[PDB]
């Protein structure tokens, strides 16, 4: 713990150019024998690279003194260091040559410090000055190419073959290096202020007044913080003298101003609600640090070696300029040169918390409010300050900008602590559980495993993006006044205000990038999940965000486009769902004029959309249809909307094929089919069926739950027993006010039992994997271990679910859906490499596979390929193998390991169900 803190200190303060401030710390800590102890070979190396930096040649020699008193042999970093300070002070050969001599006998061969000790190109110049001074020549190691992945699933993406066609955005180089410079505009600063879309209030006294008091207070909180910072910093700076650690550098790292201004934006943007104080320290703690690292890129000129860069690197993402090899972005970043920096790793958590709970105490203690504190300690917002934010309604409101979309194209994800937003440190994980073992595997593990990865999260992310006017006026129109519940638009009306203010900043946001190209960077997720980085305007959020959401490139529909875009506007009604497409094509000809009235006139008309189950998507499908017909040739048409080919329950047909089960394929789509079958259906119907034995039994929950288990009902359920670790399944039920709601909790529960077993009985596949699946995470718990597990793709997958020691009950029913969580995420991935081979634009949202209406066929194909190739690469006898390498390899605790040896060795057999006719099964994911 203090180790650590102690190497943040140290390291802090070669950024803040506070050497003397941490030499004096270092002095005092080596004065004492057990601070001493404490101190480490790294702690003494970063000091002698700051004071080698400042080229002072006795306070380096000072501390190699030190290090000799200490009785520690000089590493690498302290040999590569004493030799910059040497090249920056230009000293004599002789010195230089005799710190030669001292190395190799005491510090090991000059080659192995140049390749590993990494350190900023400046201090490696010093260095080779230095050895190029001394009589040795220095023998600087050649550059080998990046290692090429050569798995068999990922053999195609990365093969060197010429027949690729990737694709280009259509923006023009310029274009985009303007919107560049806007977003480096914004990374600078860290917020956007974005006009809200709430209707503005009438001009009057009580508001004007409530704006007046709003100025005068945030002007005296301005100053109050201000003078805390100053208190506060000097307080911490006379300990550091003192001999005690410090948040001095961490604070001292960003201005005083802007750590103000900071603090000042988190109490404006803190919900009337309220946001727990953990949370909002570790927001403190990342908005410190990242705006630290735009402040010493700029600075440093990293800004603008950056800029160079990634000037060049737009020439592969844009259509006008060309590469003349063909490459991925990753690749490309690399070939140029990517220019890590250092900076890049953040501050240990506990440092983290503290510092980012400091600044929390500071906002606390100093704003106050006239009746006092603005803020109370769960952080909750004066209700006076609510109430004066509401008269005042403010038009602008400041968003990160992280937050927004970036309006420039995402940065490569060369590595998962470099990638995405330029200027902001970004980690690849998206979730905060386990965070640091999720990224410890993702570092141990060789980068070729992980290549895959990060090149389908750069090509989601790559994916332009634009609102839909007609549907963002028409939403506005609702919004404004009023609103419409059940259309999805939130009315004016605890969740209702949480609801309004989300519907808010994304309108805010969309009439803010009203006709802007915004890009939106995907981070991953332990389960391989592909998440959007932006919170506020991410696709996923919700119907209404989908459909405003369409792609910025425009793609011919070409001659079936036409036809796909008809069957998916009957497939988003969910009229005629389970019908052959032909049929749903035929039933989109028939409705056609509702679906015309629908798109003219919204608001005033038919209203047969809103209908429908999505109305938002039906709507903005009806405008394209629309428009496809009212052209002259629709295949020519350009339709930017998103079409979506979902396949039923994705982790049901991961189960079916991992153990062959004929009835399993043909019931979730995997066998060649003409009549569809709806899983959910006949779920539904052995819950029927158990549910007339339970009316039977002394039991009422079935005689509560008669004609009452709906098949959407039903499928969410099965959703969350499959893929998913039962809120969803209660609302369901909830919705039905017939339905006795005295009982929805017990018959969600009910529901959830009886679906499973339902699964179980049909699916011999599904039972039997998911049985194995379940066991082995039991026994491997039971060693205190959490199950990890490494995806066909290579990527290293961990369950972060811990006790304060791993739940064995958490990570056994955990397991099954986790599996099929990174076996989706692997299926999408390889179909998303392969579609960027095609040309293809593939966006992933929830489950659902996004494309344009031309790449739909072509999509589903790649799909139902990747698919079988996956399964049939051996998922099960390749993850029972590694989990006996790595669980069952311990000698601790062998005696349940030979029984988990056994567990695993008596895989699922596979049943009688052959892979290939999926390439051959229509509805996989129709």
């Amino acid at each position: 713990g203090q180790q650590q803190r102690l190497l943040a200190f140290f390291k802090c303060c070669l950024l803040t150019d506070q050497l003397p401030l941490a030499h004096h710390l270092l002095v005092v800590h080596h004065g004492q024998a057990q601070k001493r102890a404490l101190l480490t070979l790294d702690m003494y190396n970063a000091v002698m690279l700051g004071w080698a930096r400042q080229g002072a040649f006795k306070e380096l020699v000072y501390v190699l003194f030190m290090v000799k008193d200490a009785g520690l042999t000089p590493d690498l970093l302290s040999y590569a260091a004493a030799l910059q300070c040497m090249g920056r002070q230009d000293q004599d050969a002789g010195t230089i040559e005799r710190c030669l001599e001292q190395m190799s006998q005491e510090g090991l061969k000059l080659q192995a410090l140049f390749t590993a000790v990494l350190l900023s190109e400046e201090d490696r110049a010093t260095v080779l000055k230095a050895v190029h001074k001394v009589k040795p020549t220095f023998s600087l190691p050649p550059q080998l190419p990046p290692p090429v992945n050569t798995s068999k699933l990922l053999r195609d993406v990365y093969a060197k073959d010429g027949r690729v066609s990737y694709p280009k955005l259509h923006l023009p180089l310029k274009t985009l290096q303007c919107l560049f410079e806007k977003q480096l505009h914004m990374e600078l600063a860290s917020r956007v202020c974005v006009v809200s879309v709430e209707k503005p209030t009438l001009p009057s006294k009580e508001v004007k007044h409530a704006r007046a008091t709003l100025a005068t207070l945030r002007d005296q909180w301005e100053k109050a913080l201000c003078r805390a910072l100053r208190e506060t910093k000097n307080r911490l700076e006379r300990e550091v003298y003192e001999g005690r650690f410090s948040l001095y550098p961490f604070l001292c790292l960003l201005d005083e101003r802007e750590v103000v201004r900071m603090l000042l934006q988190v109490l404006q943007a803190l919900p009337a609600q309220g946001e727990s104080f953990t949370t909002l320290a570790r927001e403190l703690s990342a908005r410190t640090f990242s705006r630290h690292v735009v402040q010493r890129q700029r600075v440093s000129g990293q800004v603008q070696a950056l800029q160079n860069h990634y000037r060049k690197y737009l020439c592969l993402l844009a259509s006008d300029a060309e590469v003349p090899e063909p490459c991925l972005p990753r690749q490309y970043w690399e070939e140029l040169g990517a220019p890590e920096a250092l900076r890049e790793q953040p501050w240990p958590l506990p440092v983290q918390m503290e510092l980012g709970k400091l600044l929390a105490e500071m906002l606390v203690q100093a704003t106050q409010m006239p009746c006092v504190p603005v803020l109370y300690h769960i952080l909750k917002p004066h209700p006076a300050y609510v109430q004066l934010l509401e008269k005042a309604a403010e038009p602008t409101l400041t968003f990160e900008a992280v937050d927004v979309p970036m309006l420039c194209p995402p940065l490569p994800w060369t590595s998962p602590h470099s990638g995405a937003f330029l200027l902001s440190p970004t980690k690849l994980m998206r979730t905060v559980e386990g965070a640091t073992q999720h990224q410890e595997l993702l570092e141990t593990c060789p980068p070729t495993a992980l290549h895959g990865a990060l090149d389908a999260l750069t090509q989601l992310g790559n994916c332009a993006w634009r609102v839909n006017g007609r549907v963002l006026d028409l939403v506005l129109q609702l919004f404004q006044a009023k609103g419409c519940p059940q259309l999805g638009v939130p009315a004016p009306p605890r969740e209702m205000h949480s609801l309004r203010a989300e519907a808010l900043y994304r309108l805010s946001l969309a009439q803010h990038l009203r006709d802007r190209v915004f890009w939106l960077p995907h981070n991953m997720d332990f389960r391989g999940r592909t998440y959007p980085c932006p919170p506020h305007f991410n696709h996923l959020g919700s119907d209404v965000a989908r459909a405003l959401l369409e792609f910025a490139q425009g793609r011919p529909l070409g001659p079936h486009g036409l036809d796909w875009l008809k069957i998916h506007l009957v497939n988003l009604t969910g009229l005629k769902k389970r019908e052959p497409l032909r049929k749903r094509l035929a039933f989109a000809e028939e409705v056609m004029d509702d679906i015309l009235d629908s798109a003219d006139q919204p608001l005033t008309g038919r209203k047969w959309w809103m209908g429908a189950e999505e109305p938002w998507q039906t709507l903005a499908c009806c405008m394209e249809v629309a428009n496809a017909v009212r052209a002259s040739d629709p295949a020519a048409y350009v339709s930017h909307l998103p079409v979506h080919q979902d396949g039923s329950c994705n982790g049901l047909q991961h189960y079916a094929a991992l153990g062959r089960d004929s009835v399993g394929a043909a019931s979730v789509n995997l066998e060649p089919s003409d009549v569809p079958q709806d899983v959910y259906s006949g779920v539904a119907a052995q819950v029927e069926v158990f549910r007339r034995q339970d009316a039977q039994r002394g039991m009422r929950v079935a005689q509560v739950l008669e004609g009452f288990i709906t098949r959407k009902v039903v499928k969410q359920t099965v959703m969350t027993v499959v893929y998913g670790v039962r809120l969803q399944i209660e609302k369901r039920l909830r919705e039905l006010s017939d339905f006795p709601q005295e009982f929805v909790w017990e018959a969600s529960h009910y529901l959830v039992a009886q679906v499973f077993a339902s699964l179980q009985e049909m699916f011999s596949g599904t039972r039997a994997i998911q049985h194995w699946l379940t066991e082995s995470a039991r026994l491997i718990s039971h060693m205190g271990s959490v199950v990890e597990w490494v995806t066909p793709l290579g990527v290293p997958v961990i369950q972060p679910y811990r006790l304060d020691a791993p739940n064995t009950a958490k990570q056994a029913n955990g397991f099954p859906p986790n599996f099929i969580h990174s076996l989706d995420s692997s299926h999408m991935m390889l179909t998303a490499l392969h579609c960027y081979r095609k040309g293809l634009t593939f966006v992933s949202v929830h489950d659902c596979y996004w494309t344009h209406a031309a790449d739909v066929s072509v999509m589903n194909q790649v799909c139902r390929e990747q698919f079988v190739r996956l399964h049939s690469e051996p998922i099960l006898q390749d993850l029972s193998r590694f989990l006996v390498k790595r669980f069952c390899s311990e000698p601790q605790k062998i005696l349940e390991a030979s029984q988990l040896k056994e567990t695993l060795q008596a895989v699922p057999k596979p049943g009688a169900f052959d892979l290939e006719q999926v390439k051959r099964s229509t509805y996989f994911f129709s």
